[PDB]
Formats: C-alpha cells, sequence, structure tokens
C-alpha cells in the first residue's frame, strides 16, 4: 500500500528512505550517471530504477519488525546510505533503519525522567590502552547523593562495539520507561567493548575470553565501583550479552560466581545443569538464568536446559522474540524482559 | 612523498583513506562497475583511477592540519567513504578525515585524568520536545560533592549539531590535557543543538530554548555555580553569531564571551559600556589566518580603548575549519573563570 513515510533513522531534513505500514522499506538516491544501483536489505539486494525526477528508487520485501543494518549498491560499490544515521554493526559504521514495530512504545522517547549516557575514558594495564565505556545511569541518580545502584554489565555481539547498545539498542529509553512504570528497579548499565572483532587463529578453543575477562574483571569493574555510587556485591551485579557476548558473558560469570547474580544470554548459548562444574555453589549465589532467541532462530534448544535448571533448583527463565531473527529487536524485546527480572 | 598511512578516523580494520607527511589525503574504493569516481574535499573535485587491482584510487593536494569534512562521488552520487569514521556537519552524517598537526598533542588521548562526555534529555516546553545535549563534567566532578563548577555553553556552527565540539572538535580532551598541565581551571561544558539548520535569523526561538530552559535544567540537574560571574557562553561560525546575540541581550547571564570565526563585538555595538565593563570579564574573538584576520582588528581595538577586557587570537595555517576552533577553544579556556 502507497503510505510511505519517512523513517525515524533519516538523517534531518532527509524525506527518504521511508517506510510503509507493511514494512517495506523505500531506499532512494541522486546518481544521474549511475546504472545499476540496488537496496542492500534484510539479506536481499533489491532493484531501484530511476524515476522521472531522475533520482533512482525501489522498494524492499517486508521486513520484521525494528531496526535494520542495510546499505546501497552503486556501480558495484557497497555504500552506505546518505539519507539515513548510521551506527556501528555489521562490522561496518554504515545506514540502519527503523521499521516500525507494535510494541515500539517501550523503546519510545517519552516525557518521562531520563538517566544520562556517560562516555568514560578508563586506563587498561593489561592491553596498554585508555579505554572507552558507556554508562547509563538511570534519572534519579544525581538526585539520591546518598543512594547507591546496582550494575549490569552489558554487551554486544560479533561486529559491533560500545556504542551498540545506547544507539541502536535504545536501552537509556528501555530503563527510563520500565523505571517510570515501575517495572525495573534503577540500577547502573556499562557497556564497553568485548574485544571480539579482531580476527584470531587459536587452536585450544575457538575464542580465548581471558583478555576481555581481564579487562572487565579485572580493570572495568574495579573503575565503575571506585567512580560511580554502585553497590558493588555479588547480588547486585548482573551481565548479559547477545550473540558473542552472550557466550562471553557465559564464560565470565560460570566463572566468576563471586562476582555476578544474574545472568543473561540473548542469541547467545545456554547453560544446563551438566555443564554447571559445581551445582551447589551455582545454586546459592545465581539468581537467575535468562536464556532468550528470535522465533526464526533455534528456541527448541531452551526447553531441555530450562527445565535441567529447573530441576536442579536454578531460577531459569527463557523468552522467544515473535517474527524476528538475529537482529537488534530480538535484543532490544530480550532487555526489556529480563530488565523486569533483576536485582528483585 | 609516498609515506601515506592510515588516518586516525579510519573505521577499524581499514586501511583507506591515508594520509601522507604532506598532508595529502589518499581515498580507495571498490566499484567494478564503476566509470568516474571522485574524492571531493576542500572544495575540490579530485580524479581517482583505477589501479591494477581493479579498486579506485587518488589523492588530493596538501591539506590543512587538522580535521576536514569529505566525500566520495560515485558515477555521480555523493556517498560518505565507506573506510572513514562519521561526522554530523555541512548538514550531513558523513565523512571526516585527520590530518596529522604540529601541535596536536593538546587534543591526544593521554595518560591523564578524565572527565566524562554526559548526554541528556531535556524537557523544552517552548518546542514541545525532548531535546539532547551533551555535558563535559571535569575528572574529579564526581570526587567531592561539597564542590560547584562553573560552566561554558559551547555551540557549533550551520550545518553541525550537538555532537560537534565533543567529536570533531575533541572538547573533552583538550580540558583534560588543559586541566593536567594548570593550564584551565575545571568547568563544565553545555553543548546543545543550536537550531540553525532548518533570511535574518529569528535568535528568540534558540535563546528561549537555551536562557528559558536549559540553563535552569543544567543548574538544577549538575553541581553548578549558577551566577554570572561562572557562566561562559563560547560558540563558532552561525554558532558565534548567537552567541554575541544572546550574551549581548543577556549581560546578566554571561560573563564570558567567545566568538570563533562568528562575527565581533565594537565599542559602538555596545550600548551602556560602563555596566558592560562591570558585567563582561572576557570578550574573546578568534579566526583563522587563511580567513579574514585584519577585518576583527578595528573591532577588539575599539573595545580595549574602551577598556573592555578583549582579547584575539588566529590560528596559523586554518581557514573555516575545526582545527581553528580547536585551537580557539584551547586558548578561550585558559582564560575562562579566572581567581
Amino acid at each position: 500500500m502507497e503510505d510511505f513515510k519517512p523513517t525515524s533513522t533519516n538523517q534531518p531534513g532527509r524525506q527518504y528512505p521511508q517506510v510503509n505500514s507493511e514494512g517495506r522499506v523505500r531506499a532512494r538516491i541522486e546518481a544521474p550517471q549511475a546504472h545499476t544501483v540496488l537496496l542492500d536489505i534484510g539479506g536481499v539486494r533489491y532493484p531501484m530504477t530511476q524515476g522521472e525526477d531522475g533520482a533512482w528508487i525501489g522498494d524492499s520485501r517486508p521486513q520484521d519488525e525494528g531496526f535494520h543494518y542495510y546499505q546501497l549498491v552503486i556501480d558495484g560499490a557497497r555504500v552506505p546510505d546518505p539519507g539515513s544515521l548510521y551506527f556501528f554493526g555489521a562490522n561496518r559504521w554504515g545506514s540502519g533503519v527503523e521499521v516500525p514495530a507494535h510494541d515500539q512504545d517501550f523503546y519510545a522517547i517519552k516525557d518521562v525522567p531520563h538517566g544520562r549516557v556517560q562516555k568514560i575514558l578508563f586506563p587498561s594495564g593489561s592491553t596498554s590502552t585508555i579505554r572507552r565505556a558507556f554508562v547509563y545511569t538511570p534519572p534519579d541518580y544525581g538526585k539520591d547523593l546518598s543512594k547507591r545502584y546496582p550494575v549490569l554489565y552489558l554487551q554486544h555481539g560479533w561486529g559491533e562495539d560500545e556504542t551498540g547498545w545506547a544507539n541502536q539498542g535504545r536501552v537509556n529509553l528501555i530503563m527510563d520507561n520500565l523505571i517510570a512504570e515501575g517495572k525495573a528497579r534503577p540500577f547502573i548499565i556499562v557497556m564497553t567493548y568485548g574485544m571480539t572483532n579482531e580476527i584470531r587463529f587459536g587452536g585450544i578453543r575457538e575464542f580465548d575470553i581471558r583478555p576481555f575477562q581481564t579487562v572487565l574483571v579485572d580493570e572495568l569493574i574495579p573503575y565503575i565501583d571506585a567512580n560511580f555510587r554502585t553497590r558493588s556485591d555479588q547480588p547486585h551485579r548482573a551481565m548479559a550479552g547477545l550473540s558473542m557476548g552472550g557466550m562471553e558473558t557465559r564464560l565470565i560469570t560460570m566463572n566468576n560466581l563471586d562476582l555476578f547474580s544474574h545472568i543473561g544470554l540473548f542469541s547467545g548459548g545456554t547453560i544446563s545443569a551438566s555443564d554447571i562444574t559445581d551445582r551447589d555453589v551455582f545454586k546459592q549465589k545465581i539468581k537467575l538464568v535468562f536464556v532468550s532467541c528470535g522465533s526464526r532462530e533455534n528456541p527448541g534448544r531452551f526447553r531441555p536446559a530450562v527445565d535441567s535448571l529447573q530441576q536442579a533448583g536454578i531460577s531459569a527463565v527463557s523468552y522467544v522474540s515473535p517474527d524476528t531473527a538475529h537482529e537488534w529487536q530480538t535484543w532490544r524485546r530480550s532487555f526489556y524482559q529480563f530488565a523486569q527480572l533483576l536485582f528483585q
């Protein structure tokens, strides 16, 4: 249906790209000497055609609800859409487009109290670098100066970085809206780079967790607890991650039961009772194991894993995002469900 | 010569663009079916040609030291370089490239205490919107909760937005390094959108946002000194024009004025000179040496002759570009909120 409208991810003043009520995305670009121009979204290349105004224009098929990385192909060159905002993901800075969702209210910008997203730079002795992190502080962090807060360490997937959760993830807005409705306790969120994207060729294990585990446990957690008003005890520290960041969370939390008490794995593995080296300490220390994925992924793995944990007396929850796959809508919804269960 | 190296503004792992010791920029892109590919930088479209490996590659003439907006043109399509970081400027999100500078240390990431750049969302009754601002807080802001800090309101130019000063301006690093050397007093910096990009400009919408909404929000939510001796405003280009209009209309709110490549104040512009001298501790005006520095000299002289604390600064070998404004701020910040 011809009800295309500017998307919310358009650069200021840009009328294209557009999205219609079906979720189709319409891209447009001026390229007056080009010959072959395509829209690359959802894993498909859609031919674009020159209209009466000379500009190339073309429609995708209906996209899943939520956020999608995409690009244009201009006579063979893969390039970001000049009309849209840019995000780091798919291992590039590039265009993303927002497709309206039936449940999009939970990440809307509302007139409610808003927390801050604070960019910090922390020294990393194990890597000889100064490293970026983004820290969400809840809306009344600056008012209640005697109050101290739990902390969630929240990680991105392969091809992403420390900006993912606060931009395409809209995590600050999800928190602001949950806190306003009384559905989540206020807590701090720390987002850093998970050291996931630099290609390596180890043969002992597929991924060596030690570099990032050292940065997180030995450097970032002490920095956060020293510089923010946190509750720095095990029941008030959690970790979650998506995709490879969920694999990192799984390995780091299971190896540091004295530091983390809630575990969130979004499209990033599961924990089964037989996986746990010491089930007794696990049962006493871990208050929540949460696993999630999109309905287009492999949710069938969840029932045996959750059952195995519940049979061992371990609090386990699974969640499936309907009609989505390995994309940010799955992870926004996962976080929205997970956040409501933390630090009860 | 052929000593090109990846620039510090490349996307992770990307080997292009590159810059050589002269300040030439080299761009490269795969476009297997293209016929005409250009590097657009410094107002010049430079031809890129297919090398042996099929990729298009081409060099600019030497660029001034510092940061430069640029783009590529592929068979007529103006696009950001897939290989560089992106910045908001020239009224788009698009490519920028960093050319090494002899004095780049002052905006380097050093082993010093670091402040925070805090993104806030404040409500605006006059526009019925929730608006973004970025707030730099100095390194030890969180250590003593009894201390309160002066505030600088710092504005971008036309075609830019609230991200400019903390990204391409590297303002947090400039402050961190100045504070570490004891050359600047710690203060807070507030950067919001100046409502410039949407012909006598109507200052009222932004003045209302800044004066009636953002200043009260900041003083109510950050540990600030909310009196006029501890509030400053500065801006570059059209943001300097906005600064001139707003500060001159609100002498009871601002005591220090910075205008970077953005107009001047002459003694004749001042309605009451005696009170201006009472209220205003600094009028700082700057530009790049390639702009028209001479133009500013009569105006600054007229202020000094009238006993007004007016200072001028000229950035060597730069034009209407961010290196001028980084250096301007570096000099200006050392003069703010003196004891």
